[PDB]
């Protein structure tokens, strides 16, 4: 067991997927493994162990923020033998041509946070995802018949951010999605010597306003879980 | 009515006290509150409503890190009229004189993250809580014959920081406790003009790795609960 | 003697008042300590220590900004005993409802200084009080049916800033009060373990330069004093 | 013609290879291109256009340093109508696996420059290539039977850096290859919104002192020449 | 008059030489100047104007440190139509083979103050003396037989600075005196459109307090202010 | 016998003007030494050795930004014995007073480049020229019968800023130049122990957009190359 995770070595498949919502890590569970069982409920932030199509895989939630993931991407790596890590989350877009439900792949991941110049020395670490990863899951979008958008992520430190104007500057840098966490998770595989990448679905537009609703994002996500589940079968051959 | 909180105006107190842990809110509700309903779900997000010695109270957990915490705290305060934010916590400590099991009040909280820069134009907004729920809190435990020491808190994004030499730094300026939400939600209190204050229970020394029982954490775990709540109580007057 | 202090340990009280305009030391050991002696006189930097109703109590100039108080609050605090620092003065107003003549007390002081960054390896200090202190303020003025503003200063290193925009800053997070010392102050008693507060009239409302008449702000200068002194007494305890 | 390049509008194919040593891109132009014409020698910044198995190609010096790749990039970007760049350059590694000659490719490029600061409000802008370039490379490599490894290059604004423990943080966070250029090129594709990859061959080892001669850099790394090349080809498909 | 300068337009020469230490302002027009009459008194800052050679000169001390000497130059410069500002006072060395009582000329100021950086939009403006200022003193000095050394000074905000490895840094890059006003006194002349210079008199090394007799020191102190004087007379030209 | 010059210590003469152009370099060979001779041609950065007046004088490019013109100015100084620097380029102008052929010699040089943060702790270090060298500059231009001015030049690493607001911060704090090598060539020269100086041409008013002719732009280039030679006879004494 770790401090937040009542578990032992060998509970965890070599392959996390994580939401940010425990209860998403459930619908996961519950929807694409077979044989699930729940393997972590300490502070509720579910995890699951079933396999997909003869292959072992793990589910587990990481909270929202940078800080929060970070704590549970660590463990997974340095205490259950956590090779990969794929996060399955929701973003918000800000450029025009990004609508509701699009899937996009983090490819790197920019970020408010100081949490990289921590570890960096105070220079610009690029926060990346691991290129084969990204591959596999382009490869399994395309083999699925899902538009999927590769590009940079920006890992917000506040979802109430007070500086409106920096969505102008992101727009202007083609970010393709805001959430809360990619480039702290791609901190922590590259710190902790694993490999990670981050999907999202699209679950807000900054700037129409247009937004899913809290059930949708929960249990209705599933282009972006079979795109991950089916990248990894990719990877593994 | 939020993306995180499905609730309505009304549904919470005006007073709302926020462990990290959401179990640790449904324990509150059920331990210390009457006739407690519970008026969150939304991502495993506990949280409740019920009475204190006839005082409308809510408890909810706020999950961990700064991000987290500033996303439920600015709902709380712009979306459902919440006055003040109690944060109930554990925290570790760094300075010999500080003991396991001590109660330490947080009227001030150092960090490592940028939220407050980007809010003050990147200069050093001191992060601080209410004076009065201060006081107020300080009152309460001398009425319960505990003794809580008051001053600064410091509020880590990583819990497993690589820079071991911070902890030598928050030793040499008198930080009391480690912990990782205090500065951000004094930030969000400033921000929205609410109150806010943190109270933590050292539950681990960084240095002398000391031992008490589980029996003895638990019953001063419940004793910050109880100085939170009669708190409010002396500030209604 | 240090070098900007020519006395020997003994000759400062414990507790001293500091004022910035160093020709207000002489008036406060006149007009409210018995039996003062001239303690020191280097660069004209008058101290005196004398008693208030029996109690041993000491006052010295500062000088303006924080590189001044740093130096002296630092050598009566590591070559003096001193254990606590009351720095007494005037501040500039942003908020609408804090008015001329108004007394704040510094619990934590916001900067544009780095010297908080310099001690705590670039991240945010939360340059605080000490609590005992700042209760023991409130409650002195309330005894002489003064109200005191308890909250945030900011510690100014530029009186004439080239930005204007951070006046409106300060407003929207709540600062009662802009002087130039306080945060310098705070640093200097973490950094060597001691105790200090700020407590300042309002002379100025930062963008409307109404002013008071002189037999005003004197009458003011003497309460301020007056708390300062008594908060001394409350907090010998 | 533009401050920097004497040529016009069509001179210049879409697709320009840059090295940063002009007498490399000469050697590029006479080896593997047809039909090379010089189009520009200002600054003796040499620049030429020919054909490479019957597309239109460019190859064109950008000299050393980030400030001095920006300027050629963005005038090419800008007035010339090129719609990919792909830098073809030397670097230094600190991992020990790497050896002298090994190709690298990087997909997202660290730095210690402040010019994407400059450009995304001083956050974190992950440095990144385009990702179907990247993939085209890895896949002509493959043809060729070229190795090559994929991750993060450094762009250094000193080469001779008086903080040698940077080449522990970078060897810590797997950097493949210290250049540079990349990140600035990756800044400048995104902001005048083109298309960029940098592909480099180990030239020195950091740590072994190993090193190739100035002749062999100009003249023998046709590995990385021959990547590039087929990599357009098959992004034209 | 101005806040901090009871004086009116005309009071004051156009020029100002300026100790630190206040008691010197008397000295200096008692001992060097004709005709002196007091022209300030404000917090004790004595301000005189007299002839020296037919010329007007007026002297007042600045206060200690950036943000005392930056209010004192802002206010003469533009309200009392103050030209050139000489700064005249002590530092210590660094280099093993800077003198005591050597005269330094700080061509340049390092710091660690924000000031400029306030003032620079975050970048690095190099504050510096006005070159006419400096070699007039140079020669001044060669005149009465003193070599005077030019080149950076380092103006610290901390007298008492926690960070020790940072003196080997200013000797590394050739600091010739550490004092605590240069930068702010060259940030507010640039800022308003003025000239200033800073000569300083070695009076320490930092290493190691040996120390200089009293009477060598009023010597010195009297050749640096010969020194300035006969430079403004240079100057005049 | 450096990665970036092929010659042997001797090849150079203690001194080197550097323009940033190597084909400018060949120019000034040609046109005012006598029996010149290439000694560096790696990379196209011409460098050339021959006498003026029968003093030995080298001229090399330095290429374009900070960090091309640290690789050449560092390796001159530590493995070619070359006591002095002297590059002599065109600047842009910001002040309305600063005219289309003026000569700037730059004493101070402002940046926005990170590398002399990096070496000086994060703190502002005032990149300056050598005194010396500046003054001989002065007095060479005099004889000549021409007037040039000194004061701060400002060093960019983007030709093509995103930041169109820092050139009023430029005019606003008197920069009497903008280019693109000074403050780097100025850090090299504190790092290594050498001396260097910047001497400037302003080819271009970036308010006014002025107009001369091509031989009167030629003229005064030739005009500040003389006083860099002759600025070396003088120093040379
Ligand atoms: N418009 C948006 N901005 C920032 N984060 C998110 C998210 C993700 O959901 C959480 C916040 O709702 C957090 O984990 C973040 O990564 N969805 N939509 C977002
Ligand atoms: N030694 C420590 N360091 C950082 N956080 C904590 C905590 C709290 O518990 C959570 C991390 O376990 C987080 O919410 C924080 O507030 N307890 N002890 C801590
Ligand atoms: N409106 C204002 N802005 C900045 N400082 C002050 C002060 C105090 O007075 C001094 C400046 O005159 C300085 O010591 C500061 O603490 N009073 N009013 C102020
Ligand atoms: N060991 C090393 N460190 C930094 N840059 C380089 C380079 C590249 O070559 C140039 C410096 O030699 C510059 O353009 C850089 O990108 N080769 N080897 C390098
Ligand atoms: N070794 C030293 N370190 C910092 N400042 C000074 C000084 C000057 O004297 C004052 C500090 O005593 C301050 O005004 C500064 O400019 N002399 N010697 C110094
Ligand atoms: N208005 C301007 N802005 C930036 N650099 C320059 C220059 C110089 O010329 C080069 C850029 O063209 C570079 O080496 C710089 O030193 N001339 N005019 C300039």
């Amino acid at each position: 067991a770790t401090p937040h995770i009542n578990a032992e070595m060998g509970d965890f498949a070599d392959v996390v997927l994580m939401p940010g919502d425990p209860l998403r890590a459930k619908y996961i569970a519950e929807t694409f493994l077979e044989d699930a069982r729940e393997v972590n409920n300490v502070r509720g932030m579910l995890g699951f162990t079933g396999t997909y199509k003869g292959r072992k895989i793990s589910v587990m939630g990481h909270g929202m923020g940078i800080p929060s993931c970070s704590i549970y991407t660590k463990e997974l790596i340095t205490d259950f033998g956590v090779k990969k890590i794929i996060r399955v989350g929701s973003c918000g877009a800000v450029l025009p041509h990004v609508k509701l439900r699009d899937v996009v792949i983090g490819m790197g991941a920019c970020t408010d946070s100081k949490v990289n110049r921590i570890r960096f020395k105070d220079h610009d670490f690029a926060a990346i995802a691991d290129f084969d990863m990204v591959r596999n899951a382009v490869d399994a979008a395309k083999a699925l018949g899902i538009d999927a958008r590769v590009g940079n992520l920006f890992s917000a430190d506040l979802f109430y951010s007070p500086d409106g104007e920096m969505f102008d500057v992101m727009e202007k840098y083609g970010i393709l999605g805001v959430e809360m966490e990619a480039a702290g998770i791609y901190g922590v595989a590259a710190e902790f010597g694993a490999k990670a990448l981050t999907i999202c679905t699209v679950s807000a537009h900054i700037r129409t306003h247009e937004q899913t609703t809290a059930a949708e994002a929960q249990t209705t996500f599933n282009d972006m879980i079979k795109i991950a589940l089916e990248s990894v079968l990719l990877g593994d051959k």
